[PDB]
């Protein structure tokens, strides 16, 4: 009856997979079954299994302060005093060159895959450490966790470490012993162990903590000793069946370079000056695959901005995650419920973030990936499909996992199946479909009724209150500490919207959303013949691309700009009432319905998505507000909110800080890039305008993004519309990385 509608809210789609039956598998994609699939940590690897091997690095600086023991390296907090850091190269598949500034250390992390077996085949690791331009002493650990009832066998001292599970079948772990960086001749080393049962993926860090309580003496030939703190000094079982963690240490003076090594049973070498032989032949491989593709340095970009090209790609293969595990969502209509257990293969926006699946970033992720290795898209965007529930909803944020979980109450872990996040899955989309590449279609095909179901629930679930309006689901329940209830779902969270929210209220970027996503699947359907699909996506695409409608819903004449529609009143501050703290106080005049003033990248919606004519009455207008220092138009891009604005840098609470009032995003600049791009190339009266602000918006962009990698080493999450500093998270990598497809000059055309 009722509860037969929340079973089906947390019940998987009936529609066919867009992936192969066992699409993970080494019999199926032995290319992709190992990598560095695990982004919130430093340097480690997985499988791409719900029971997988999992391995890592940590590391510590020995020589440290008293009382306070070494601060122990593992994962990527933003604020443990590391930095910066990032891949050079990444290539999504055979091979990585990470760098690691960490105070008076430097970090080279190296790894190449060889295929052959039939599980998955080899890999090996180079852990180099070396002085910032000292020889300081440094501990460097390389663990291994197994699953369930899978046991490791030692080679006692410590050579190497077997193993066998029914993915990998048998196969070898070794710890080969340290040089000197450049060369092939052994230093003298100190070794410490632990060996127990596995804690969990988000206890390591204390475990090892705890277990580095006893001093040692590193003894090298010719020198004077070095007191350390280490794990035991021999191999001892510590005393469940979740998995055992083994955890080896290694001690000595920087500068050194380290080799952990992976052999598989079935493809049964790759060290030394064999790996040294491989690592040139891949760096080299890439920088020619690199120009080929995106032909930078024959489009007239510097040196530095090619560099700037290269850590964008690489960061973003960089952070590509496997995830599995039970997502915790609410029904419609409650208390939290459990999704069935699913994979998921995609991209991250921060690697300094839990590791998470974010819905609408995946999508600007996508339109990187694929012009680098379109295989990569169709497995990232075949496994987003996957999550759908019966109704056709994917939850915005996708927590799989221990790690995911991060200790955070499950309250604040719930996804709502009433909300939304924009479709922007549909971008990368277009691009396969003006390639006509045979195994891009042969996806398509396939995908056809789940991105179909997707977007049906899109424009059903979020329908208007007159025909042909939309309205976002989800806006913050009115508070009286909130000075403007949020838009979480939009994906711009504080962006200023109706003081008052109510059901009579009309949402611009929503309603442009969904114009584009009939356009996308109308086309789409009728390259596959799907006849009574394109019956239906066809005619609505028409109804909402249509300007009579667009006019009637959001055109605001007093404002001269497209706006959102609600109960509002510009009337409303925060202040401090003792003994409240800081609360709202809404003023004269009182609220009423009308068009929104909030002067931003959600008045430009009908121009960022090429929905306008090119001689539509409405574009030059917005064209005009743009270009417009006293509004958009900063040194380093275009703003997030008018620089006039009421909401310009204001604060929400006492506790969130403006976020999508006034800074400069790479996302929207990059559609705003797109869109003049297109409207300088084709015929019309604002060709001329279009074209000359496209080349004035490209440089200022690509300037800032280059001078603040320079001045940081980092892509940021945001850009100061002041002084063009980054801010906010990061690595953001993430859809800052579109600078490369800004400098290639690389925009999907949905005309
Ligand atoms: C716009 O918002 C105002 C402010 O909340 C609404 O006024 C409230 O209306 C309800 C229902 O009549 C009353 O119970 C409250 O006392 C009113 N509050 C105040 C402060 O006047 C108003 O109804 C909303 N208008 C529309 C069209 O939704
Ligand atoms: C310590 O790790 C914390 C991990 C979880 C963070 C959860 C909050 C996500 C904030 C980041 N970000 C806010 C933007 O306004 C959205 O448009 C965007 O989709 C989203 C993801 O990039």
């Amino acid at each position: 009856l009722a509860w037969l509608r929340v079973r089906r809210a947390l019940t998987l789609h009936p529609a066919p997979s867009a992936l192969p039956p066992d699409s993970s598998s080494p019999a199926v994609a032995p290319e992709l079954f190992w990598g560095t699939y695990r982004p919130h940590v430093y340097f480690g690897m997985k499988t791409r299994s719900p029971k997988p091997l999992l391995t890592g690095l940590m590391w510590a600086q020995q020589g440290a302060t008293p009382g306070t023991p070494p601060k122990l390296r593992h994962t990527c907090e933003q604020g443990d005093g590391v930095g910066p850091y990032g891949w050079e190269f990444h290539d999504g598949r055979t091979f990585g060159r990470q760098h690691i500034h960490d105070g008076a250390l430097r970090l080279t992390t190296e790894f190449v895959k060889r295929p052959g077996g039939q599980h998955g085949g080899d890999w090996s690791w180079r852990v180099t450490v070396e002085p910032q331009a000292s020889f300081p002493l440094v501990s460097l650990f390389f663990y291994v966790v197994t699953d369930g009832q899978e046991v490791l066998l030692p080679e006692i001292q410590l050579k190497s470490i077997s193993g066998h599970t029914s993915e990998l079948g048998d196969f070898r772990l070794t710890l080969l012993p340290p040089t000197s960086p450049g060369d092939t001749v052994p230093k003298h080393g100190s070794y410490n162990v632990f060996w127990s049962s596995n804690p969990g993926l988000p206890q390591l860090t204390d475990m090892v903590k705890s277990r580095l309580n006893s001093w040692f003496q590193h003894r090298p030939p010719g020198a004077s000793p070095d007191r350390y703190l280490g794990l035991p000094g021999s191999l001892k079982w510590e005393e469940s069946g979740q998995g055992q963690f083994l955890i080896q240490q290694v001690t000595l003076k920087a500068p050194f370079s380290v080799e952990f090594v992976f052999e598989s049973g079935s493809a049964a070498r790759l060290v030394g000056s064999q790996l040294t032989q491989a690592l040139e032949s891949h760096a080299a491989a890439f920088k020619e695959r690199f120009e080929k593709t995106f032909q930078l340095k024959e489009k007239g970009l510097s040196p530095e901005e090619q560099a700037l090209g290269q850590v964008a790609l690489s960061g973003l293969l960089g952070g590509i995650g496997y995830f599995y595990g039970q997502g915790l969502v609410l029904p419609d209509t409650m208390d939290p419920a459990l999704f069935p257990p699913v994979p998921l293969f995609s991209g991250v926006p921060s690697r300094s973030f839990f590791p998470r699946g974010f819905l609408w970033d995946e999508g600007f992720h996508q339109l990187v990936v694929q012009r680098w290795d379109p295989h990569l898209t169709r497995e990232a965007l075949g496994h987003w499909l996957g999550l759908l529930n019966a109704d056709g909803w994917i939850g915005r944020e996708q927590i799989l996992g221990d790690e995911a979980r991060a200790r955070v109450p499950p309250e604040f872990l719930v996804q709502r199946a009433a909300h939304a996040n924009p479709p922007t899955l549909l971008l990368p989309v277009v691009h396969m479909l003006e390639g006509h590449d045979p195994d891009d279609l042969a996806f398509l095909r396939k995908a056809f009724p789940r991105l179909h179901a997707w977007f049906s629930w899109l424009h059903q679930s979020q329908a208007g209150p007159v025909p042909l309006s939309y309205r976002w689901r989800g806006r913050d329940l009115a508070l009286p500490t909130l000075l403007n209830p949020k838009t979480l779902p939009s994906g711009l969270d504080d962006y200023p919207r109706a003081s008052h929210p109510s059901t009579a209220e009309r949402h611009l970027d929503l309603r442009c959303w969904v114009a584009l996503g009939a356009r996308v699947l109308s086309q789409l359907a009728e390259q596959l013949g799907e006849t009574e699909a394109a019956a239906e996506l066809g005619p609505l695409a028409a109804s909402l691309e249509e300007p009579g409608s667009l006019d009637e819903l959001h055109w605001a004449p007093e404002l001269g700009v497209f706006a959102d529609f609600g109960n509002h009143t510009k009337a409303v501050q925060l202040k401090s009432r003792p003994p409240q703290g800081l609360v709202r106080v809404v003023g004269r005049p009182p609220p009423r319905l009308q068009y929104v003033d909030a002067l931003g990248y959600v008045s430009l919606f009908p121009l960022l998505l090429q929905l306008l004519d090119p001689s539509s009455p409405r574009l030059g207008p917005l064209l005009d507000v743009l270009a417009d220092s006293r509004h958009l138009w900063s040194p380093f891009g275009l703003r997030s909110l008018s620089a006039s604005s009421l909401f310009y840098k204001q604060r929400n609470t006492e506790h969130d800080p403006p976020y999508w009032r006034g800074a400069v995003w790479l996302n929207i600049n990059y559609l705003a890039l797109g869109a003049l791009h297109h409207y300088g190339h084709v015929e019309g009266p604002h060709k001329v305008q279009a074209a000359k602000l496209y080349h004035e918006l490209r440089a200022n962009v690509v300037r800032n993004v280059r001078q603040q990698y320079q001045a940081t080493g980092f892509l940021w999450e945001q850009y100061s519309d002041q002084d063009g500093r980054g801010m906010g998270c990061r690595p953001f990598q993430g859809w800052t990385s579109l600078v490369l497809l800004i400098m290639a000059e690389e925009y999907a055309s949905w005309s």
